[PDB]
C-alpha cells in the first residue's frame, strides 16, 4: 500500500455537510475532480481503497454508492456487517490499515483515500506519519450542521503546487471553488 491521504470539500465556515448531504449546489467539475483523485492509481497495488464512516457511505447516492473502480471499506462500531454494496468493514482506522498489508488487499491496493466523517478526519489527520489533505475550499458560508476538523498550520504545509490540480480559481453554478494540498510529516 502506498499512499495515505484525505480529501474534502469545505465552505468557509467549515462546513462539510447538511442532514446528510452537500451544504452547497451539487458542483459537477469538482465530483469529476472527486472522482478521478480517489480513482487513479498506479505503484504498490492496483486499484485505491476509500476509507469512510458509516454515515459518509449512507450519504451517497445509491446509484453510485459502491464508488465505481475502488475498494469501499465502511468504518463502524455499530455494523456486524458491511453495508449492501460495500466490500469490506473494520473498527476503526487502525483495523482498516493493518487490514491493507495482510493477504487480502497487500498486493491489491496501491493509495488509500479518506473521504468522510468529521471523526474519521480528525482521527486521520492525527495518525502518525506521511499524510497529504487534498481540500476543495468553497469559498462562501453555507449552512451546516457538521464540520471539518482545524488544521494545524504548524504541521500541515500548503504546497506551492501539485501535478493534475488546478491552483486557479474555478467556479460553477455561481460558485467559485480553489484547490489545495497540504502536506505533513509526523
Ligand atoms: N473534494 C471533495 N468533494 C466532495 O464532494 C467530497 N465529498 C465527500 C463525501 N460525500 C460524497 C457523496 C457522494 C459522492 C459521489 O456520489 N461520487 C461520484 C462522483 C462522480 C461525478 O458526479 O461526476 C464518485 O463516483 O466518486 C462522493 C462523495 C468527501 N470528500 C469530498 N471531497
Amino acid at each position: 500500500v502506498g499512499s495515505l491521504n484525505c480529501i474534502v470539500a469545505v465552505s468557509q465556515n467549515m462546513g462539510i455537510g447538511k442532514n446528510g448531504d452537500l451544504p452547497w449546489p451539487p458542483l459537477r467539475n469538482e465530483f469529476r475532480y472527486f472522482q478521478r483523485m480517489t480513482t487513479t492509481s498506479s505503484v504498490e497495488g492496483k486499484q485505491n481503497l476509500v476509507i469512510m464512516g458509516k454515515k459518509t457511505w449512507f450519504s451517497i447516492p445509491e446509484k453510485n454508492r459502491p464508488l465505481k473502480g475502488r475498494i469501499n471499506l465502511v468504518l463502524s462500531r455499530e455494523l456486524k456487517e458491511p453495508p449492501q454494496g460495500a466490500h469490506f468493514l473494520s473498527r476503526s482506522l487502525d483495523d482498516a490499515l493493518k487490514l491493507t498489508e495482510q493477504p487480502e488487499l497487500a498486493n491489491k491496493v496501491d493509495m488509500v483515500w479518506i473521504v468522510g466523517g468529521s471523526s474519521v478526519y480528525k482521527e486521520a489527520m492525527n495518525h502518525p506519519g506521511h499524510l497529504k489533505l487534498f481540500v476543495t475550499r468553497i469559498m462562501q458560508d453555507f449552512e451546516s450542521d457538521t464540520f471539518f476538523p482545524e488544521i494545524d498550520l504548524e504541521k500541515y504545509k500548503l504546497l506551492p503546487e501539485y501535478p493534475g490540480v488546478l491552483s486557479d480559481v474555478q467556479e460553477e453554478k455561481g460558485i467559485k471553488y480553489k484547490f489545495e494540498v497540504y502536506e505533513k510529516n509526523d
